[PDB]
């Protein structure tokens, strides 16, 4: 009910403000998949992500951080920390699903009021940003999308998501 599916590339530019949500490891590696593409296009955001990983490490599991893209004042990046390591070393799919839930709940709480890096680089009220994501967890982390979907649909009534399908 709160999910809208779009087929297309989430990184094609849009004219409206949005938060790009994606699933992250705590090892400072935007190393593959969508994270690699964000690293190529938003290197200052990658720097912030790496600094947060250096400061907190796997203590970040279940949290999210909102980062400026810096290249586009219409785009913020929301990192959901759902696994200690990336690539083949990722956590158990049950763990990733539960940290996704916990991280999205912190984002929900923030919008209703994570934002330390936004100070000075957020253009609009946080509620004005659309929440968009690829099919997170379903690639390098291997979690069947339908399981993450149930996590997304639990936030029905508080948050609406646009999910890009390639
Ligand atoms: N521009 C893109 N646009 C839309 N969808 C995309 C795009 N790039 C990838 N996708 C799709 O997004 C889904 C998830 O992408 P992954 O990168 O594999 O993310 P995830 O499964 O959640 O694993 C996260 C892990 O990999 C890295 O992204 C990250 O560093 C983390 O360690 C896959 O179906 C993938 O094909």
């Amino acid at each position: 009910s709160n999910i809208t599916y779009v087929k297309g590339n989430i990184l094609k530019p849009k004219s409206y403000a949005r938060i790009l949500i994606h699933s992250c490891n705590c090892n400072g590696s935007w190393g593959g998949g969508i994270a690699y593409q964000l690293a190529l296009r938003y290197p200052k955001a990658e720097k912030d992500y790496v600094e947060v990983c250096e400061k907190y490490g796997s203590n970040l599991l279940g949290k999210c951080i909102l980062l400026p893209s810096y290249e586009n004042s219409d785009l913020l990046i929301c990192c959901l920390f759902t696994s200690s390591f990336g690539g083949s070393s990722h956590g158990e799919k049950q763990s990733i699903l539960n940290y996704t839930k916990l991280a999205l709940d912190k984002l929900k709480t923030f919008r209703e009021a994570i934002g330390d890096y936004l100070n000075g680089h957020i253009k609009y009220p946080i509620g004005e940003y659309k929440l968009e994501m690829p099919q997170i967890n379903s690639g390098i982390f291997g979690v069947p999308w339908k399981e993450t979907e149930r996590v997304l649909e639990e936030f029905s009534g508080d948050m609406s998501f646009t999910v890009y399908q390639l």
